[PDB]
């Protein structure tokens, strides 16, 4: 019951914005759309605002809100993320694609009066030219859920580990293990957590009448582990 969680008790406009460079690759993505943590639901639409992406859509779903994660009631003092609202929390992580380049992301989240912004820097170094990311190869789907979250006291936040596998065309699996930290921007008190998971259901999709590159997301997720 922090008096972040206050603010996300209806429907939150919610707003991406990230600027990435992968092995040279510069490229943008804005992203809209709306989340009910009552629910742990969001829609969104992102598109790639500087013409084709230069890696699969997949491969940015992660670093594309974990504060519109449904908490159970008996689990609501564990939750760091809407805890940190509204000044917000810096998400950072480094994700290492399997036998090929890894990325770094920073993002800021936070709130710009009702909306929920998320800006996102993202640095992608040592992928192969024809590999499974930059020579496109992976699946437009989803297929992992888990998120494991323990407490960064030392940094007044919380770390993550947890890997993300992507189905490869030919039918293999693209892993993608990823390290996360978050720390609060804010100098007021939030919720550290006893150590828990959130599961997240993504459906990736198109808009029929969309001609930019872009991806439609649905996702639930849901904390448990308590």
């Amino acid at each position: 019951m922090s008096k972040g969680e206050e603010l996300f008790t209806g429907v939150v406009p919610i707003l991406v914005e990230l600027d990435g460079d992968v092995n040279g690759h510069k490229f943008s993505v804005s992203g809209e759309g709306e989340g009910d943590a009552t629910y742990g639901k969001l829609t969104l639409k992102f598109i790639c605002t500087t013409g084709k992406l230069p890696v699969p859509w997949p491969t940015l779903v992660t670093t594309l809100v974990q504060c519109f994660s449904r908490y159970p009631d008996h689990m609501k003092r564990h939750d760091f993320f809407k805890s940190a609202m509204p000044e917000g929390y810096v998400q950072e992580r480094t994700i290492f694609f399997k036998d090929d380049g890894n990325y770094k992301t920073r993002a800021e989240v936070k709130f710009e009066g009702d909306t929920l912004v998320n800006r996102i820097e993202l640095k992608g170094i040592d992928f192969k030219e024809d590999g499974n990311i930059l020579g496109h190869k992976l699946e437009y789907n989803y297929i992992s859920h888990n998120v494991y979250i323990t407490a960064d006291k030392q940094k007044n936040g919380i770390k993550a580990n947890f890997k993300i596998r992507h189905n490869i065309e030919d039918g293999s699996v693209q892993l993608a293990d990823h390290y996360q930290q978050n720390t609060p921007i804010g100098d007021g008190p939030v919720l550290l957590p006893d150590n828990h998971y959130l599961s997240t259901q993504s459906a990736l999709s198109k808009d029929p009448n969309e001609k930019r590159d872009h991806m439609v997301l649905l996702e639930f997720v849901t904390a448990a582990g308590i």
